[PDB]
């Protein structure tokens, strides 16, 4: 129940990343939450290869790299893979290509998921604060969304089917406004040093609760 809370504070999160014309939003935000996962067992951080996702977890979990995935099936590939590369290892190139997974480089591992009920943000506070950073859906398919540069961000034309993949680091308020910190893979020039506060507890705003879910390593 602690009020509000931030991951970055604790080390759990890696720089922001840039997708570019690729649409693997839902890699970035699998790797992204693993990563944390990574730092609260073994003390480091290191960024996980969303290449490696884009490439290799493809028709089988029902995945089309840079045309969209899924966060969950991506989870499913690094437990049936056995682990997942490093970024350096295996860099993002934003476009598909053959996979070229090397477990020499293996970086991090993973051993279940946990899908988060739908809608539920109060299940999802929970989750970010004793679980760690939670990978979400949101419905970024607005102007003001791309937009965004500061604040709160409230879009009243926004709905709950999602489309874009983003990674809960943390949550708190701004003068009453509550808010989820986001982490986006839009480069730094996006919004708050490439991260986006958007609101929290105004009916699933944007679809943030209506698929969340998060790694465990075991
Ligand atoms: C082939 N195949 C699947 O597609 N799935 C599933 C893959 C995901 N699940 C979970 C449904 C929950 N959910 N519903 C709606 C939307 C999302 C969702 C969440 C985050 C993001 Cl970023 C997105 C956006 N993704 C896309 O738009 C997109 C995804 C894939 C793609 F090829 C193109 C676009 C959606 C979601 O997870 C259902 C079926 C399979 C499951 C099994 Cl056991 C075996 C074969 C499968």
């Amino acid at each position: 129940l602690p009020d509000s809370v931030d991951w970055r504070e604790k080390g759990c999160v890696t720089e922001v990343k840039y997708q570019g014309s690729c649409g693997a939003s839902w890699a970035f935000s699998a790797v992204g939450a693993l990563e944390a996962q990574l730092k609260l067992k073994t003390g480091k951080l290191v960024s996980l290869s969303a290449q490696n996702l884009v490439d290799c977890s493809t028709e089988k979990y029902g995945n089309k790299g840079c045309n969209g995935g899924f966060m969950t099936t991506a989870f499913q590939y690094i437990i049936d893979n056995k682990g997942i590369d490093s970024d350096a290892s295996y860099p993002y190139k934003a476009m598909d290509q053959k996979c070229q997974y090397d477990s020499k480089y293996r970086a991090a591992t993973c051993s279940k998921y946990t899908e988060l009920p739908y809608g539920r943000e109060d299940v999802l506070k929970e989750a970010v604060a004793n679980k760690g950073p939670v990978s979400v859906g949101v419905d970024a398919r607005h102007p003001s969304f791309f937009l965004y540069r500061s604040g709160v961000y409230y879009e009243p034309s926004c709905t709950q089917n999602v489309n874009h993949g983003v990674l809960v680091v943390g949550y708190g308020d701004l003068n009453g406004k509550e808010y989820w910190l986001v982490k986006n893979s839009w480069g730094h020039n996006f919004g708050e040093e490439g991260y986006i506060r958007m609101a929290r507890n105004k009916g699933n705003h944007c679809g943030i609760a209506s698929f969340p879910s998060y790694p465990e390593i075991l």
